[PDB]
């Protein structure tokens, strides 16, 4: 029997590596992290791995490793896959941490945009898990902290962070945790997997997929949102990627809106995304 060694990036930056037979499917590896993580609300989560493009991928757990990293080193990220809509009716903490821990790499990264008062208020529930009650000793007028709060740092920022801190003497981690996401929950990208795309006048949009269902943001003044109840069908042809809208009340045909994306792999990436979230808001 041969093993192939994966390493794994946890949500913390720290590097995990096992080994599995080399024939295995993503489940196998998946389990082992979830095993190593002491996480049992595993469905929200999965593995990513980047292509030779880059590209971020779903590891699916149905299928062997091989068959999916094909080319590339058996390196994965740990990710929510699914972000929890409430949070709060998650049955473990340590299910919320980690949800915490990807959020934070969301907000640092850009991926989540929020108000520098949001940046500030979940620093604040950060470094109040992390360290405990407001320390002055640590402080000082010139502190800047060792945690990422945003994506570009400000010592507005900073000192705001500490400001808010000082509200949180005797908050737990699982209170401060608690606190993070029911802030971070309400944010207008929240769980939302951006993909680019061309409208079908070759317009850039962006197509958003989350639990509530599809957003289609063309410019500040131009978004629809379908929820998922709205969305009959949805296919992809060659670059091409179609959702089908139910009629309104009274009207005979639903209507078809068409996006063009990079190449074929984008538009089936993006296909198996939408499938995956629709199953998810139909369970919810
Ligand atoms: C697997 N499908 C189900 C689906 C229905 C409605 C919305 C969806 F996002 C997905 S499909 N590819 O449309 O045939």
């Amino acid at each position: 029997p041969k093993s192939m060694q994966c390493k794994v990036i946890l949500l913390d930056g720290s590097e995990y590596t096992c080994d599995v037979e080399k024939r295995s499917r993503g489940q196998v590896l998946f389990d082992k992290v979830c095993e190593h993580l002491n996480l049992l609300e595993k469905d929200y989560f999965g593995l990513t791995y980047r292509d030779a493009e880059n590209q971020k991928n779903w590891l699916d757990p149905a299928k062997e490793i091989k068959k999916q990293v094909r080319s590339g080193a058996w390196h994965f990220s740990f990710n929510v896959k699914f972000y929890p809509p409430d949070p709060a009716q998650l049955s473990e903490d340590i299910t919320r941490y980690y949800l915490c821990l990807q959020l934070r790499d969301d907000i640092v990264s850009g991926r989540l945009p929020c108000s520098f008062v949001t940046l500030a208020l979940l620093g604040s529930y950060t470094v109040q898990s992390e360290l405990g009650d407001y320390d002055p000793d640590e402080c000082g007028s010139d502190y800047i902290s060792e945690f990422r709060f945003a994506p570009n740092h400000t010592k507005e920022l900073e000192d705001k962070v500490i400001e808010l801190h000082k509200s949180h003497r005797g908050m737990t981690p699982a209170e401060a945790e608690m606190h993070f996401l029911e802030n971070a929950k309400k944010l207008s990208m929240y769980g939302v997997d951006l993909h680019h795309a061309k409208d079908s006048e070759g317009v850039e949009i962006m197509l958003g997929v989350c639990a509530s269902g599809l957003l289609i943001y063309r410019d500040r003044l131009r978004i629809n949102r379908f929820a998922w109840p709205k969305v009959l069908k949805i296919s992809y042809k060659r670059n091409n990627f179609y959702i089908k809208i139910r009629p309104g009340e009274f009207e005979q045909f639903e209507s078809t809106i068409g996006f063009k994306l990079p190449n074929h792999r984008a538009a089936k990436r993006l296909w198996k995304v939408c499938v995956e979230h629709h199953t998810f808001f139909r369970l919810l």
